[PDB]
């Protein structure tokens, strides 16, 4: 009996954060 | 009995955080 | 009977932060 | 008995870019 | 009994690139 | 009994780059 159990679990996360605030005035 | 089990677990991140804050006046 | 596990699993994080602050005045 | 021949040669020339450019208040 | 053969040569040439350019209050 | 051949040679020509440039308050 040949058993092949391909079974690959992709999580990989690619992730890009910017964030711009110009001229605070209080 | 042939039992080739082939589970990759993949769970690297690559990130990337920037944040630019210009002329804070209070 | 042949059983080769073949479960790696991959947790490597690649990241990269910076945060730039122009003039605070209070 | 089984016999198993397996010639697993995989090319993973696959490229993912998270490109990204914050611009905040410009005078001219 | 079971005799296995396994030639696992992989070839990754992957490239994975995560830029960023944080840009605040320019003047001219 | 089981015999088992394993050729496991890997070339792993991959590369994980992580660019960041912060920039903030620019005059002229």
């Amino acid at each position: 009996k040949v058993q092949i159990v391909y079974k690959p679990v992709d999580l990989s996360k690619v992730t890009s954060k910017c964030g711009s605030l110009g001229n605070i005035h209080h």
